[PDB]
């Protein structure tokens, strides 16, 4: 019942900070983008999957996206390594059928 | 069973407090709820001694990650079967 | 044109707070809980039904658990004790079919 | 017929106003408004000297209201029919 | 590729406002509302279309009306005279079958 | 191609950027975002040299609007084929 998995997630205030943000993650290790979330306050969540070392990498790579973007902020960023499958069933983090081509 | 239910400022405190809790006790989370400004709220069920134990790993896991805030949060032991048909806490698909 | 039965709405910020009060409410008079709304800005209102005197006891009731509830705020609360039918048209306030089996 | 809308914060104060306006004069609630912000807007029709005696009971029931804050209303005498072919505003079902 | 005609857009804080705004604008100048916006934090935006001397015209009568609504507020408009027809693709801004029978 | 993304504090300014843009350079208006608390955000594709191109004249643009504010903005001159599988910032319909 724990994900082989890690997720790693990641808020902005902005949307093109999150754009910044998931572009720079997935270009700085081996890992999947899955899902955004649209918070309110206009903050956006972005969700990757991936091992947890590629996640830690992908993750330092996507703080430094936001913060560079010009207007945005960084709010909150979590990496869990081993996600219980619960998780995954009520939160949209899990791997849809339009990623699979890119994993 | 009971309900507890906990509320971050951020999504990845949220996710982070949810898998602390179903990993602290037997619970079953059943919900999460999308309040605006950014807030989030998780819900679980489970027997109550098991719900206190969840949600205090929750609320450490959500004041641990970074940026993340704790809101509020609330354990009712014996939730009236009227809130579930309401409120979005119950167990069914 | 005008209900048998008295609305009570309360609200606050704060989902667990909202739940706080729907569950002392209904535990404190022989009320109905008819349905939420989602009202923004992190605020909940929670709607009851049932004979004024009964949707008064339960008021206080949902007062004081909204307040009692960790990081829980009250914002607003009314008890209207004979609403007119537009009124019961218009916002979702009226008795669904999933909360027959409890009146 | 006229366009009466008023708007709160808060929706226990919302029903207050609406259930106000309609004992006060012969005016129909056709719709709400959820604005965001926790704010709501009802709207009334009906011929304007009978929303405007509505509309004063509507923001004493808003104002009187505990917690209940009154943000802004208007009055719209003979609304051109554009108005309500865009706006939720008409009385149709 | 560019409209034959404007558009005008105008932004209140509160729903009463824009109603008021949406009337006057209508009433002033030969132009036809289109469109609404519900943008979040009680803001909201009318959008008309008509020729732009009339746009112009109708502007000036939905600002004043915003602003003299009581407890409404102006937050930000604009005139483009002959928008690009991918604007118009994009945003919610043509005319609709709803509006036919006023234009 | 590119993404641009140009983001605004009110509607009438984001519909003023991206009129500007598309005026400004070879780029496509793919999609807007309403991002919540009267934010909204335009997303434009082109080649790199012609996005920038437009990003400029969008920035002056939202500036230029009479109680338009801007807020952030951002060019990625070649994004991973996932960032469009995700996020609504793809050409198809």
């Amino acid at each position: 019942p724990m994900s082989q998995q890690a997720i790693g997630s990641l808020e902005t205030k902005g949307f093109p900070p999150i754009l910044a943000a998931a572009d720079a993650m997935v270009k700085a290790g081996r890992i999947t983008i899955v899902s955004y979330m649209r918070a309110g306050s206009a903050r956006f969540a972005v969700n990757i999957r991936g091992d947890v070392s590629e996640v830690k990498t992908a993750m330092d790579a996507g703080i430094e996206a936001a913060k560079n973007t010009p207007g945005g902020t960084l709010e909150t960023w979590v990496i869990i390594p081993r996600p219980h499958e619960n998780v995954e069933a009520v939160f949209p983090i899990g791997f849809g059928p339009e990623v699979e081509q890119y994993r």
